[PDB]
């Protein structure tokens, strides 16, 4: 049971896996979770009522994360459902690995477009909408690939490396109005496993527990910062 | 609030400040809290009084955990009385900041010795009790002076950032045991504050809820990790 | 000055500033450098004429390094001249610093196609160049605020962020053939006080001389680094 | 061929290994070496002898980089035989490993004492001889265990690491005299583990010991409390 202010959380891309396990987290701790899809609303809606039936609150919403309008819209409509918007996970990210000389300038733009770009309008929004309160706490969910590089993802580490120093520019921009902006880094999250001091792949609820310490009242003197979720796989 | 499966943590040099709050944090989420102080009593006689009469579990400890047999020696009473030691965090430090110009060999050594070897000792000691039990978390207080160095602290960076370094081996020796040894960097915890994005001085219990949290479960994949409280100051 | 095994380097953006200085530091040294610009010839020109005169060798290049096509032709025509490429220089980039409640999605876009794609570009076909010869450096011009972010930066710090990131994994893909990748990361450049540990702005032949050790044989075993030139402003 | 305003540099515990090859290296362009040795002047004495038959300036010199009064009186040696010292490279150190428990108190304060007092005192020094002239640069040879850790080696880890925050801190005091303070962490270097190593191979003693030259060299003039890995890519 973690402590938060705030009220509600969008997640994007929680329809399952990491994004998931982070609705269902911040479900069972209070908050009122809006469940993100693409495309089908089949697992999303499953998810969401799986939710209610353990007693808690959760919504579902449609838009594309990469999409501007789309991502504008839907916070617009959960200010209008909730009151506000208290917490912003940017979850939403694809993968898409080649080695770089097979990688045509499209297949990097395909991570970068649904990574990076996804991000930037999420906090960007988030900031239109948590300043008028003077709170709110936005994680950006990156990767160990984004700190340290790896084999065929060139794409992929631009994105989540990209994304973390986006974050740390958001965290000099809400810092006055009390908005954080922080990132986790997961490792492998379910040999690979060889070089894991830990001797396993990370949950998913490992992940979504380090978010929700992220956004709960417990970090509030934590801004600009990357937290690393790989059991020491980088240190 | 958050979740420990272990019962009790001896937090070093915990009379007042953050090792004072990191005690009283702790209390209130369920753990039984032994205080340590070096010299007198009284303050840390007051905090478990403190902490008892609001309902928690707490004890004093007189050691000087500078000293290796003073340590050890509080580890194994701790041990006896409680049945083993769940959790442990190197807080006590010292400074004596000069200009390096000015800074004798002894002044150095000074706070290398009450800084760095202390956290060795009880680093050390936490392996061996935790090791039985395969289970077991360890914070090192570290400071952001060890991240970024500091005019006039050259012997306390080298002591904290040698502290960070030291956990992240200790991370990989307590690991296959699931012993996790993480450092929390505090900037500036109560001119200076203009360079804090959050434009405020941390309280102490901004730092005592970070520490909780990589004491706590919540916290289970990450070890080996340093994670920032220092309201943007440094990212 | 320093030894370099290869023969020739292509610098993007090279017409002024930074990237200007890079070709005049590394034609002093031996290099046959390749001057990229995409409109105004003249400064270009004037920067060959420079070189020329003063017993160097040197070269002009238009096109846009963002434009894939464009840069797959320049390096081809370059090896078609020269019979091969040893060295890449990623230079070029833009600037459009908005707050980000300020920003548009294309003045985010603007900003990582420019000074992000581009570099990938450079980078993957350095890979395809240099690979047969099984030698090769690479340098990409990051920043501090790819490090740190800045206010008003979100699109630039992720631009440079992800160039970072970016880079190591260039790093790994290029390791077996020995094709060195890293990055540099200049503070504040007088070509581009207080806070600044040496007391002043850096000069773009500080940068410059920094990038060429990278290039060199000197830095044989250095890949996936990241070289800070700061005067100390980020440590 | 790197270029140096200054003239000469000392270099602790320098008679073999990539303290050597700094004293090789440096020497062939063109400073005056001094060669720290601890205990053997043998094979200090030779490496100075090849360096003086390849038309080089180098000279040894006998003291303990972990004891204070000796590293302050050497330093005054050199002063007093050069005119000045423009340049220090702490490459002293020693490795104790053992499992952390396992390992008593005093072999931790060995490597502490060893690795990171030694460059602390150095460092010191360095500030006050290069004060006067306002110009100097001062290289710590730390590690890639004091950025990531390292498995039994707690010790060594805490001085590197603690050499690496430390040389930040002089950083900011040298600064204003424009005296810098870097360092390196080498990865695995010569005198299985290659397969982490994307380069595939152990870098070579003379791989680190130009990456410390570049640090000393005017190339570097705004580089200053810096950390320049040199691993193969093992770590980034």
């Amino acid at each position: 049971s973690m402590q938060f202010t705030g009220k509600n959380v969008l997640i994007t891309g929680a329809s399952k896996g990491i994004g998931a396990e982070i609705a269902r987290t911040l479900a069972s701790m209070g908050l009122k979770v809006w469940i993100n899809y693409r495309s089908n609303a089949e697992v999303a809606d499953a998810l969401k009522n799986e939710l209610e039936e353990k007693g808690y609150k959760a919504a579902v919403i449609k838009f594309d994360a990469a999409s501007e309008s789309d991502f504008v819209e839907a916070i617009q409509a959960i200010v209008q459902s909730d009151g506000g918007l208290s917490y912003l996970v940017n979850n939403a990210g694809v993968v898409r690995d080649k080695l770089a000389i097979k990688m045509k300038t499209e297949d990097f733009h395909h991570v970068i477009d649904n990574n990076l770009t996804s991000a930037f309008i999420g906090c960007r929004e988030a900031l239109k909408v948590m300043s008028k309160s003077r709170f709110g706490s936005v994680v950006n969910i990156a990767s160990i690939i984004g700190e340290r590089g790896n084999m065929g993802q060139t794409n992929y580490s631009a994105s989540k490396g990209g994304m973390i120093a986006m974050s740390k520019s958001f965290a000099y921009e809400g810092a006055l109005r009390n908005i954080r902006f922080n990132s986790v880094t997961p490792g492998f999250i379910e040999d690979y496993v060889k070089n894991i001091p830990l001797n396993r792949l990370g949950a998913a609820k490992e992940v979504a527990e380090a978010v929700a310490f992220l956004l709960s009242d417990h970090s509030s003197y934590i801004t600009g910062e990357t937290l690393k979720v790989n059991g020491g796989l980088y240190m």
